């Protein structure tokens, strides 16, 4: 574990991360996809191998030893707000579960659903939420990465909130 576990927030491309793994947004069907998925594939297409998986999990490939954990958000296009709001929530845990599970003392992780799978809705407080409520048992050091200007002010309003 990390010696104080912490989040931080950077505004940057998560496949530039200084952490021991990397939490990718990706589809169901391990396609190099778009947005963070793209960059993902990219950087670690070797972690591409059998990355499928259904929505509400996580399945962890690895690139080299560097793990890649493809965690499948919903896209709120397609669910209602009451199930895809469940499905997100199951994600991040399987996330935790994964970070627990390969000992790690930190991780780069994206706000799941809340790019081209929000269903054009702001989720930045209902994704970094569940992020929490999954990511706040384990003890590794967690760098959220995220690329709009704002969203940084408010990603990091609301972890300093909680210090
Ligand atoms: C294509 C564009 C990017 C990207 C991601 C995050 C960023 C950024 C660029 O500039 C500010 O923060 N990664 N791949
Ligand atoms: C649309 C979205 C992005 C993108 C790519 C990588 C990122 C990211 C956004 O936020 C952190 O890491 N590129 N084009
Ligand atoms: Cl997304
Ligand atoms: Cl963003």
């Amino acid at each position: 574990g990390a010696m104080a576990p912490s989040y931080r927030v950077k505004r940057m491309d998560i496949a530039k991360n200084d952490e021991e793994c990397v939490v990718n947004a990706a589809n169901p069907r391990g396609l190099p996809g778009d947005g963070v998925c793209k960059a993902v594939y990219k950087k670690w297409p070797e972690s591409f191998k059998n990355s499928a998986t259904p929505v509400g999990t996580a399945k962890t490939v690895m690139c080299g030893t560097y793990p890649v954990i493809h965690a499948v958000g919903p896209n709120f296009s397609n669910y209602t707000e009451s199930e895809g709001d469940r499905e997100l929530a199951a994600a991040y845990r399987e996330v935790a579960k994964e970070v627990t599970r390969l000992g790690v003392n930190s991780v780069a992780i994206p706000l799941l659903s809340t790019g081209v799978y929000s269903g054009g809705k702001d989720r930045l407080t209902q994704s970094l939420n569940h992020l929490f409520t999954a990511m706040d048992s384990t003890d590794a050091d967690v760098v959220i990465y995220c690329r709009d200007k704002e969203w940084e002010k408010k990603i990091s309003e609301a972890i300093q909130m909680r210090t």
